[PDB]
């Protein structure tokens, strides 16, 4: 597996104009998706990290714009990255995004992270987009693989110990971390429960407690909940992405939660910009805006 001819390969498109597709040949995507997998089983399901880290939220295939990202936060090794999930989906180019951040997870084992989001389940691929796109340029065998690695994705992260990081929100199952930690890889995503809450809830201003989800499944929370959670295990911070939002990040509950959204003018019809958060060693915030291009 020559990881560094993959790389510069699906790094040649730069500067070039969107829709351009990089055809790796399918073993070397096999490849990937089994060396990727391995290492996902050898780290934590529940990541512990250390700032200075970039933190971004959804991609959705929009391969072009996830290349403007590295160019503002710098390409890896120069910057650590935590992505909060949904590479797969949405956009035309899953294929290559997905490849290049297994490529780097590959490379940089330890510098370089990715989560899961709802998006990283067989079911919900299926029709938002990624089966089809594997479909068309390889085959169906190859999506099955895709699978597999993403049913060993990591689930949440800590950062420093006071930033926990999830893909969709908080569950009311949710009592202790250790619930999280006991969670066994490989695994699909149940359609309650959760594992299925961490992926899939929301925010919701106008509600007391927890509620129902537009969504069809799990729950919405309220700003209380943000806030108790977040005393009880003594932690500043709830980052996360799953929803999009107009300027690419909103904050929460007095800045106890943030919502980022990486895919600027997301399936083309919303003009939102996507927004990249960086946490230094003090643990202060900033975010780059990605005006839609
Ligand atoms: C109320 C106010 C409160 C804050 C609130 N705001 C939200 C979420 C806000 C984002 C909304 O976004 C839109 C547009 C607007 O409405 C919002 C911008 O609405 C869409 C979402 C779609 C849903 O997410 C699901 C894909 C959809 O219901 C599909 C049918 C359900 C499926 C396949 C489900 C359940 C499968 C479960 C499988 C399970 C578990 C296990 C297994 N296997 O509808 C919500 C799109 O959102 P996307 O981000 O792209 O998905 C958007 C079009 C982008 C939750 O509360
Ligand atoms: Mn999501
Ligand atoms: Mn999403």
């Amino acid at each position: 597996l020559n990881i560094d001819s993959i790389i510069q390969r699906l790094l040649e498109v730069r500067g070039s104009k969107p829709g351009k597709n990089v055809q790796l040949q399918e073993n070397e995507i096999r490849g990937l998706c089994l060396k990727s997998r391995e290492i996902f089983l050898s780290q934590p399901i529940l990541l512990e990290l250390e700032a200075p880290l970039k933190i971004c939220g959804d991609i959705h295939g929009q391969y072009y714009d996830l290349l403007r990202l590295f160019e503002y936060g710098g390409f890896p090794p120069e910057s650590n990255y935590l992505f909060l999930g949904d590479y797969v989906d949405r956009g035309k180019q899953s294929l290559e995004t997905i490849c290049l951040l297994l490529a780097y997870k590959i490379k940089y084992p330890e510098n370089f992270f990715l989560l899961r989001g709802n998006h990283e389940c067989a079911s919900i691929n299926r029709i938002y987009g990624f089966y089809d796109e594997c479909k068309r340029r390889y085959n169906i065998k190859l999506w099955k693989t895709f699978t597999d690695c993403f049913n060993c994705l990591p689930i949440a992260a800590i950062v420093d110990e006071k930033i926990f990081c999830c893909h969709g929100g908080l569950s009311p199952d949710l009592q202790s971390m250790e619930q999280i930690r006991r969670i066994m890889r490989p695994t699909d995503v149940p359609d309650q429960g959760l594992l299925c809450d961490l992926l899939w809830s929301d925010p919701d201003k106008d509600v007391l407690g927890w509620g129902e989800n537009d969504r069809g499944v799990s729950f919405t929370f309220g700003a209380e909940v943000v806030a108790k959670f977040l005393h009880k295990h003594d932690l500043d911070l709830i980052c996360r992405a799953h929803q999009v939002v107009e300027d690419g990040y909103e904050f929460f509950a007095k800045r106890q939660l943030v919502t980022l959204f990486s895919a600027p003018n997301y399936c083309g019809e919303f003009d939102n910009a996507g927004a990249m958060m960086s946490v230094d060693e003090t643990l202060m915030c900033s975010f780059q805006i990605l005006k839609p291009a």
